[PDB]
């Protein structure tokens, strides 16, 4: 029993960082097989950043000028390519480490691992979700820029780290380059839309509170979806679809909860609040666990 | 910026993780150069269970009892003895995997990272803190006995706990990895008052300043007598002069006096947050350090 936000361990991803340096910058690169990935901004001199002309930049560049270190051993760099947003570079040695991998490109509400990075070799690891908003609620200093997020299904590597927002929030793209929301690899502030709460998520981790015997917040009622919706709405939560209600499925079969039930109580909550009261040691509802989250935990799945 | 409760990486610790199987029971032991270390409860029976004389079951089992499997590979055992609650597996080969290691006793209020696992094998990774009643507040199900929890400081693993049960509030208990379990528990079938660590709520207000979180503050600053006072009706532990100079750091960083903070933290507790939130909390967190808080906040790695 228990409940408590669970990364996955990071022995995997740890095998595959490296430090990449141009010029002044140094941050964080990705090794898997004979590539090191790393954001393309690696390539700009201070004033580059203001307003970069990437690929004009790039033509600039050689092998040579990226320095790729692998603990105490320099890689050698035999090629340089850049897609969209992220730099590959190729170099004469394929990680021994590599594990069996795969680049994904997830969808808000969707959680992973951060294994947070400077100079090449790890801090610390923690729990993401992809918000509405196309942002992360992580925790990056200036240097983490590289660091990864991913899942262990074969790991698979969502996001990569680029920048922070004036909210102090975080934005990156996936492993192919292209940013999660409507951000820009250039040196200004940039606001993120509205943020809104992950609703297939916090009736997720309902069920992970009946699962672990947390229930006082089960009322008498159900609702339609719609119905249910149109209360949501009005608490700046994500909309509800079939597909969330079929997603959850195995969570009300396993609680014998059905989920429109789940949803009546979820809109009281909404309505009436909590109340002083708490739910797997929160105050707040929580929406960084997905319907998959919980079932990891409670199962005791393992990798 | 962003505060996180972060882990440490897992890589050293997975590599020593092993399964351990004793008749019908499979949990996990750590792998450290030619021994195994799980919990002595393994070699339990159902009926064994009220009041087990150890000592007595284990001479009673063979080395060819313990199946221990690293991966795809089963494990040779070639003795087996108990320090404490703690089972020693010496098998015939020392796993090359090793990381320079030390074996710790923490102290309530301290934090470290668990590598929750199944069959010898990972699942996730969490913080968390020994509480002052010497629990934890873990995830863990039947099958985690022996995960182990741990810091890291540069290259050397630090580990603290292991884990051997579960108690009937759904918090967790276990051993040193000298086999001496953190409070008045014992390795036997039979049923078995927390507070609040002042100094990590101090540590984490900090935290949300350097942050920018900073809307709690006030101007105002208090007695460490005076704070006291509050603390101890809200149940907190009293806070010392010895912690009032660890957050020493932090409060040179921020330029906020320890007495100053107090003040805020004072007032949160008297008058609540008011629909606020704190590094995204409704609740005053307290299961980060002073020194967890400086670690992440500088971007300390391993
Ligand atoms: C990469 O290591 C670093 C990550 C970082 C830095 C500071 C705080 N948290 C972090 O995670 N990224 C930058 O420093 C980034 C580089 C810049 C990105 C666009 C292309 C050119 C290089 N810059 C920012 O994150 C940044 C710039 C800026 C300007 C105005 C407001 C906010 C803001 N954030
Ligand atoms: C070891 O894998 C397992 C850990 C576990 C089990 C269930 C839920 N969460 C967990 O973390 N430990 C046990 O199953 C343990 C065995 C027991 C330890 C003392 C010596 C003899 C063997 N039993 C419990 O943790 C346990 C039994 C029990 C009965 C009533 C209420 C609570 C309770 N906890
Ligand atoms: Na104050």
């Amino acid at each position: 029993s228990g409940f408590r936000k669970m990364a996955f361990p990071s022995g995997k991803v740890e095998g595959c960082m490296v430090q990449v340096t141009c010029g002044t910058t140094t941050l964080n690169g990705l090794w898997l097989d004979d590539v090191v990935y790393c954001p393309r901004h690696v390539i700009c001199t201070s004033e580059d950043m203001l307003n970069p002309n990437y690929e004009d930049l790039l033509i600039r560049k050689s092998n040579h000028n990226f320095l790729v270190q692998a603990g105490n051993v320099q890689l050698r760099v035999i090629g340089h390519s850049m897609q969209n947003c992220v730099l590959k570079l190729k170099v004469d040695t394929a990680n021994p480490k590599t594990p069996k991998y795969k680049f994904v490109r997830i969808q808000p509400g969707q959680t992973f691992s951060v294994l947070a990075c400077y100079n090449g070799s790890p801090s610390g690891v923690y729990q993401c979700a992809m918000r509405p908003n196309f942002t992360i609620k992580g925790s990056f200093l200036n240097g983490s820029c590289g660091s990864v997020g991913f899942n262990i299904d074969c790991v698979s590597f969502c996001y990569m780290h680029h920048m922070e927002l004036p909210t102090g929030v975080h934005a990156g793209t996936d492993l192919e380059g292209n940013f999660y929301g409507p951000f820009v690899d250039r040196q200004t502030a940039q606001a993120a839309g509205t943020d809104t709460t992950i609703t297939v998520n916090v009736l997720a981790w309902l069920y992970a509170a009946v699962i672990n015997g947390d229930r006082w917040f089960l009322n008498r009622f159900t609702t339609t979806l719609n119905d249910f919706n149109l209360v949501a709405m009005k608490y700046n939560y994500e909309p509800l679809t079939q597909d969330h209600v079929d997603i959850l499925g195995p969570l009300s079969a396993q609680t014998g909860i059905a989920v429109l039930d789940m949803c009546a109580s979820l809109k009281e909550l909404l309505q009436n609040g909590m109340n002083g009261r708490t739910i797997l040691g929160s105050a707040l509802l929580e929406d960084e666990f997905t319907p998959f989250d919980v079932v990891r935990q409670c199962s005791g799945v393992t990798f």
